[PDB]
């Protein structure tokens, strides 16, 4: 049950003006493709706050990757879901090396030690509405908010967003459960930023785990392991939103092209 929105004053949508003339803003299965200019964040923040939305943000920080936690969490505080309930889940082999980062009100952090862990998947179902799973060697530099939230989303690989599907580095060996032939494929998604409802994210990781085990039994490991399985899953189970490469960029490798109005979440040089 969704209560009414309040009165709000904002520019009338223009039915006869395209949102962007330079990029695709909807997929062929009618999922929005999230680029700067597509959304009014005021409208969306109202809709989500009225639902009392909680977002979980999950990161794995093993061995030397613990060093990236401080910048990652500090920048998340400035840019990620500000104003909404956030639960960070930091999975690490070095709990005592997690930095003490100061968090805004309504935000919390759990450190889960990993060897497998003493955390239970039903915990996510009871604690958060959405899960967002990202790489830790990254930093937020601009707004990442509720515009991304949907049952299942993937993010366009910043190296391949302009590429034809034949050029995508999908798994191409028919013996792999990740196999995609040259005449299939919508987009190349990068495993560094994906998410959805808890239920949908758990469905994805369960499917990926089973496919990976099947390949292991058959003596095969897919080319970009996790990524290739992610791409196969999202081919067969279409995401309800796709995020533009604004949401996963590397300015050192790729610069700042005109098509990117904002660089929101980026590789640490
Ligand atoms: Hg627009
Ligand atoms: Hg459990
Ligand atoms: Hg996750
Ligand atoms: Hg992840
Ligand atoms: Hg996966």
């Amino acid at each position: 049950f969704m209560v009414s929105l309040p009165r709000m004053v904002y520019p009338q949508p223009k039915v006869l003006t395209p949102c962007r003339k330079d990029v695709l803003v909807v997929t062929p299965w009618l999922a929005p493709i999230v680029w700067e200019g597509t959304f009014n964040i005021d409208i969306l923040n109202e809709q989500f706050r009225l639902q009392n939305t909680t977002i979980g943000l999950t990161v794995f920080a093993i061995k030397k990757y613990v060093a990236f936690l401080k910048l990652f969490l500090e920048t998340a505080e400035k840019h990620f879901m500000v104003g909404h309930r956030v639960h960070y889940y930091v999975f690490t082999d070095q709990p005592a090396a997690v930095p003490r980062v100061t968090l805004g009100t309504g935000r919390q952090l759990s450190v889960l030690e990993v060897r497998i862990s003493d955390f239970c998947e039903r915990r996510f179902l009871s604690e958060v509405d959405y899960l967002v799973c990202v790489d830790v060697d990254m930093e937020f530099r601009d707004h990442v908010g509720v515009e991304i939230l949907t049952p299942l989303f993937g993010t366009l690989h910043p190296g391949f967003y302009g590429s034809s599907r034949e050029a995508f580095t999908y798994e191409r060996r028919p013996q792999s459960q990740a196999y995609i032939p040259k005449d299939e494929g919508d987009f190349y998604y990068l495993g560094g930023f994906f998410g959805g409802s808890v239920q949908e994210v758990q469905r994805l990781t369960r499917a990926c785990h089973q496919a990976m085990m099947v390949d292991q039994a058959n003596g095969i490991e897919a080319v970009w392991h996790d990524q290739s399985h992610l791409n196969k899953y999202l081919l067969r189970h279409k995401p309800t939103k796709v995020l533009s490469p604004e949401y996963l960029w590397d300015q050192q490798l790729l610069g700042w092209p005109a098509v990117l109005r904002k660089l929101r979440f980026t590789a640490v040089p």
